[PDB]
């Protein structure tokens, strides 16, 4: 009867806010399974659930490690209703710093969670939706998935990957009645460092002095972009709802038009020369 | 004196042809290190080298596994000249089939070689080029790195990833005098299956009958696109040379204009609705 929704990465940010937005919806039409990698981080979720007074049984927490298919299979199994009407692939890791300063482990982790982890969720949940000829999948994208940002080389690699992943799939799913949609967010309030980097001593030991200088410049710039452009996760969460209510969802939703013009010069110069120059002066003056 | 060039994935295709194109250049200005994952596959390379009469000492073969940084460090070490003037990140794996039918291992492998393997090469070789304030990096892209293709979900994920990887880096490298360039190839002659898939019994056991039907349709279509549009690796290899001779290289080179219009409707409809529909009818009629 209710729309069963399964969301990944609900310890914070978009995922946590989206879970509570849905479970507490005045209409009581959503049954929400908020998954989290470690159950010890579930308190912020329950505290938000109490604030928005989610009624008993509208929200459940599941431990789900997207880097593990047995974990993915186990949470799938936990879906009491026997079907998921809306799957939200939200789990994600950030990674910021000079390429040469990133640990191999850190690099592999990011793609394993952002990319292979989404592939796992889709392998486990699409089969059933295709069968029923129904279901919606929302994947949280990023402006960094649409244009390259310096010092976010690997993060962007993973976000650009999701675009390719979802776009290829969408061309196939079109006739199965299964809708997949990317929600492209610009910066969103509630974070730290920006994503994840190392101490300046760590980064200095791992890079040249000039790249180290550039990094600082990028960080100062990003901090200002967040200050003047960051959105409340409440406003971003509502975009996920606009997408899931669309009788005919598009492949892509943007939570803001703020980056569209920059996305435009990128789109209008296939060679990438205009964007690289524009983004260079935009960050490094 | 000579331009030291190190190329990855030279057992076949673009990499093999590019190595011999350079080593045999009438000007004898390139010193080429052609790397290969397994040295047992080096015969096609030496046979091509003899056909184009590469002079003694213009070409050397190195075993390099991009999935292993110790292997990456060892080949770096083997560069007798102590510098690489041109790095060509060419090594790549394809992967074709319904998402649900791909092995987790196969999925992780593809991103490990196409994405993390390129990250490894760049971590190992960029530092020195940045220091000298010179060097060129050419990365072999794909039309699948610019637009999603059905049944190539993971392959596209990895090719789209490289775009994000190289684009972020380019915005940073601009002032270090280091040039990075993606060479976007459409289909190129000398392949098998298209990239890599499983036997129809394997794929049927792993997917629904309708998706199985769609796959066949995609395969028939791709085979026709190859037949009518595939380029000789000789013509594709020359584009790498156009890029490396450009006094001011752009971020992106296209080996053909054949897919630009389709790339256009993709660029002109940010929501992705036009491209998904256009590509759907293009493949599945
Ligand atoms: N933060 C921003 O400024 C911003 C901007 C644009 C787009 N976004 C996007 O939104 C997503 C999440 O960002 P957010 O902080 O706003 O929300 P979020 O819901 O906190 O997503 C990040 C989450 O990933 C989860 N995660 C980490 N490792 C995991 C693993 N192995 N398995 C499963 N889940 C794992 C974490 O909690 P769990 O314990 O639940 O797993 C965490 O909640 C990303 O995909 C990102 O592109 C965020
Ligand atoms: N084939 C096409 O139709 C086509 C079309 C468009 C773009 N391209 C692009 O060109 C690249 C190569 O395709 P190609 O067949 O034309 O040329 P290629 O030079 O044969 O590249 C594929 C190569 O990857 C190498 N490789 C596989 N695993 C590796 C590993 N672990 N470590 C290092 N190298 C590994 C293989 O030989 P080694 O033993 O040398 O390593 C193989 O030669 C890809 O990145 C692809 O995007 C090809
Ligand atoms: C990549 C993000 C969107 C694009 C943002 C951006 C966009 C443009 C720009 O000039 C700088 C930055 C810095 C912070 C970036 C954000 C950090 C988190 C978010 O996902
Ligand atoms: C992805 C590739 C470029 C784009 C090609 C394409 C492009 C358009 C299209 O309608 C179908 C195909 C099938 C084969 C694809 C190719 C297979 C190898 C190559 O890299």
């Amino acid at each position: 009867a209710r729309t069963v929704v399964l969301i990944t990465g609900c310890s914070s940010g978009i995922g946590l806010h989206l879970a509570v937005r849905l479970a507490s919806d005045p209409s009581q039409s959503f049954k929400v399974y908020a998954t989290l990698r470690d159950l010890k981080t579930q308190g912020r979720l329950w505290e938000a659930a109490r604030a928005l007074a989610c009624p008993p049984g509208s929200l459940e927490t599941l431990q789900l490690d997207v880097r593990d298919s047995k974990s993915v299979a186990a949470a799938r199994e936990r879906v009491t209703e026997g079907r998921v009407d809306v799957l939200v692939c939200n789990a994600g890791l950030g990674l910021l710093g000079p390429l040469e300063a990133l640990g191999e482990d850190a690099v592999a982790s990011v793609l394993d969670v952002n990319v292979v982890g989404t592939v796992r969720m889709l392998q486990a949940f699409l089969p059933d939706m295709k069968r029923r000829g129904s279901g919606r999948v929302l994947v949280t994208g990023s402006v960094g998935g649409l244009m390259g940002l310096p010092f976010n080389d690997v993060y962007c690699a993973s976000k650009f990957a999701l675009e390719g992943l979802c776009e290829s799939l969408a061309v196939l799913l079109l006739p199965f009645g299964v809708h997949l949609s990317l929600i492209e967010c610009g910066p969103v309030h509630t974070a730290f460092m920006e994503k994840v980097l190392g101490s300046p001593e760590e980064v200095l030991d791992r890079t040249d002095i000039h790249t180290f200088h550039r990094f600082y410049q990028y960080l100062a710039h990003s901090k200002q972009v967040f200050r003047e452009a960051a959105q409340n996760p409440e406003e971003v969460a509502e975009v996920f709802l606009t997408a899931l209510r669309a009788p005919k969802p598009t492949l892509r939703y943007f939570t803001t038009e703020r980056f569209l013009p920059l996305l435009r010069m990128r789109l209008d110069d296939p060679s990438g020369s205009n964007y690289v120059t524009a983004m260079h002066r935009e960050v490094f003056g």
